[PDB]
């Protein structure tokens, strides 16, 4: 078995996804709309910065990797909440409609199909590391690690591997499953680049064009 | 001279960026606000996804490529409309503001530094071929072409060159100074991963990382 179970699982990890009540009407949480409210737990509404996730997982979910059916995401938002989404599912690229979506999403617990009974996106239990196959390798991405990694040198040809992303504003990803972190540019990149860049990498190594 | 003139410069060509009157007020087109409107030679405000080029030039915009200074960016409107990004442009990660930043700089030609007198975006003169530099090739892109090309093996070591993204919600490019067309995958990609592709490529062959 040279395919083994391969495939890439990426977490995007710190991800500002959550609702607010203004007036009567649910909205999802945005620094641009929401600097004037106050949250639970002393958190800043000035950091809440939903289109890294929009912008992450329109890069994600449109890879050939994606498309090839060698990739799963997984979301953990800043509120711990573990979001499971469907190889099917076609993010929006109106942000306004994504974040309606996500809205759906976290008060329904899923978002099925129009056009079927699967469900699309799902709320899972945490933590995140009982829902990776075994054998699999877990590996975190930091500007801050000195030492540059070539990421096609990370690819196992036969494994599953997982790669852990920050989708918040500001942060660093620090969870603790990972068996260590690299740096892949030095240059300080956004999530959605960062995630276009290991999808490529993968499609390379693993025959994808 | 090793490194020349070298540097890629991406054409994103039948951008939808155009403004309309509602009321009283100017907004740039969009066809989840405009599909009752009525616009000038019969064109059809749902297919209006000036999104394309937002999402396209984060990515073009992020690219160590563009930091390394190896980056040029032209916006080729469906209007005929020709627009030089300069390349300390920060792209705003807010899809509205980006409208509005379109907006302004549709009105007034240009957008200048609000902390200098440099012009960051500016209305040049057509044709865009006008403004490439001596010695270059010009490459078009299109999922249409039979054989798929690696984009590391049309880096040149030591020239500029000219790469053409579409930036419609739908259609071809079809311009007349491009000497060949090539696809990139088996897959019909969004223009915004084309960029994070095109830019990825070109940095991995001069030695940007
Ligand atoms: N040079 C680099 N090496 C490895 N990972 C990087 C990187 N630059 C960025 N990243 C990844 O991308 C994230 C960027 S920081 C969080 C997202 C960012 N605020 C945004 O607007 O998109 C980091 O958490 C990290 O996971
Ligand atoms: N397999 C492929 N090879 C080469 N270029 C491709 C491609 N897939 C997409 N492109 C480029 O990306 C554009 C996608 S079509 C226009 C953009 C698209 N509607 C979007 O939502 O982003 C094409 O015009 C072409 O320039």
């Amino acid at each position: 078995n040279k395919i083994g179970g391969r495939r890439l699982i990426v977490v995007l990890e710190g991800a500002s996804l959550e609702t607010v009540k203004v007036g009567k009407t649910y909205e999802l949480l945005n620094c641009d709309k929401h600097k004037s409210i106050l949250l639970k737990n002393g958190r800043d509404p000035g950091e809440a910065r939903p289109d890294i996730t929009h912008q992450s997982l329109l890069m994600l979910m449109d890879s050939p990797l994606n498309r090839a059916g060698l990739l799963q995401v997984y979301i953990h938002t800043q509120k711990n909440v573990l979001i499971e989404v469907n190889p099917q599912t076609r993010i929006p690229r109106t942000f306004d409609r994504f974040c309606g979506l996500m809205v759906q999403l976290l008060h329904k617990l899923s978002v099925r199909a129009a056009d079927g009974p699967q469900k699309l996106l799902k709320v899972i239990k945490n933590p995140v590391s009982d829902h990776f196959p075994v054998g699999c390798m877990k590996v975190g991405t930091s500007f801050s690690i000195p030492v540059v990694s070539d990421v096609r040198e990370l690819v196992p040809s036969s494994d599953p591997i997982v790669f852990v992303v920050g989708a918040f504003a500001h942060g660093k990803v620090s969870v603790e499953y990972t068996e260590k972190m690299v740096s892949i540019s030095n240059y300080p990149l956004s999530a959605a680049l960062t995630c276009a860049k290991l999808t490529t990498a993968f499609e390379e190594v693993w025959g994808v064009i």
